[PDB]
């Protein structure tokens, strides 16, 4: 009987795809719990275990410009919006597991790509050949679940528990952008040839993978002032990695070179054309109520074209 409520403006705004969670860090746990309750009921988690899990997850996010606690909660909110707009499509286990996956998808990120770990010869690159950081994020998730008082899935049978951790694992692995290209191409073809079947677990996994990409890229679907300021954080990370590449004696790609800041607007165009528009396009074909994400993405592309033309 202990509901969560948000002030009127947030209560209304949080149902929308383009919601910004605000600068008050101390409200984000309350926002997450609010979203879990409206997404799978007040019963599905023990409130004292859930709060303990959230604070341990927060502790294990680092103070990096972009891949921080704020990103985690932004990505979870976008999944909440997708689940609330496609209510009857997903199971009780998928709903429970996917919000947790989004909150944990970047645990212990230091602000470096898999590519820099490979070139630095980091121990995580020996432990994990592909999806280095994403296999690490899932390891960290399992660690926090195994702390005393943190098992939020305590009332799930052994079958259910293994199912929910396999959803979480695949959801987190899918946030490796290198895997997105193949996954989206295969979903496009299954849709065009009419073979896509949401009763096939194999096709379901691909669809959840695309949802995870969409949630992870969702900064490109905000209102222009939020999109434009988040790009400052994204490039702060990229340029830091560029600097570390130069210390290994490797020329960074231009995107990561802080000496080529002039090329940013043209580079965003590339990304919107090559990644973001194709992602939300294919997602809207499979889940029509996610149209607003595609609309907002197109809006922001047109804003970057105005920046290139000095408007
Ligand atoms: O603004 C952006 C410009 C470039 N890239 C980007 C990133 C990786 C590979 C590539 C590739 F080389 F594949 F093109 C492009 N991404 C963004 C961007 C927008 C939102 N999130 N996000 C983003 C940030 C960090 C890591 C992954 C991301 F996805
Ligand atoms: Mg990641
Ligand atoms: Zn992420």
């Amino acid at each position: 009987l202990m509901q969560f409520t948000l002030p009127v403006r947030l209560c209304k705004e949080i149902e929308l795809f383009h919601f910004d969670i605000g600068p008050f860090e101390n409200m984000w746990p309350g926002i997450f719990v609010y979203m879990v309750h409206r997404s799978c009921g007040t019963s599905c988690f023990e409130l004292e275990k859930l709060c303990r899990f959230i604070m341990s997850v927060k502790k294990n996010y680092r103070r990096v410009p972009y891949h921080n606690w704020k990103h985690a909660v932004t990505v979870a909110h976008c999944m909440y919006a997708i689940l609330q707009n496609n209510h009857t499509l997903f199971t009780d286990l998928e709903r429970k597991g996917l919000l947790i996956a989004c909150l944990c998808h970047d645990l212990d990120h230091r602000g470096f790509s898999n590519s820099y770990l490979q070139k630095f010869d980091h121990p995580l690159a020996a432990l994990y050949s592909t999806s280095t950081m994403e296999q690490h994020h899932f390891s960290q998730t399992v660690s926090i679940l195994q702390l005393e008082g943190h098992n939020i899935f305590s009332t799930l049978s052994s079958s259910e528990y293994e199912q929910v951790l396999e959803i979480i694992r695949k959801a987190i692995i899918a946030t490796d952008l290198a895997l997105y290209f193949g996954n989206r191409k295969q979903l496009e073809e299954m849709y065009q040839t009419g073979s896509l079947n949401l009763n096939n677990q194999s096709h379901r996994d691909r669809v959840i993978g695309l949802m995870m990409t969409a949630c992870d890229l969702c900064s490109v679907t905000k209102l222009w002032p939020v999109t434009k300021l988040t790009a400052n954080d994204i490039y702060a990370e990229f340029w830091a990695e560029g600097d570390e590449m130069k210390k290994l004696g490797i020329q960074p790609i231009p995107m990561m070179d802080r000496d080529k800041k002039d090329e940013v607007p043209q580079g965003q165009l590339g990304f919107y054309n090559a990644v973001a528009i194709p992602c939300y396009t294919t997602l809207t074909q499979i889940l029509p109520p996610t149209e607003p994400l595609l609309k907002a993405c197109r809006d922001n592309l047109s804003q970057w074209e105005k920046v290139i033309r000095g408007e």
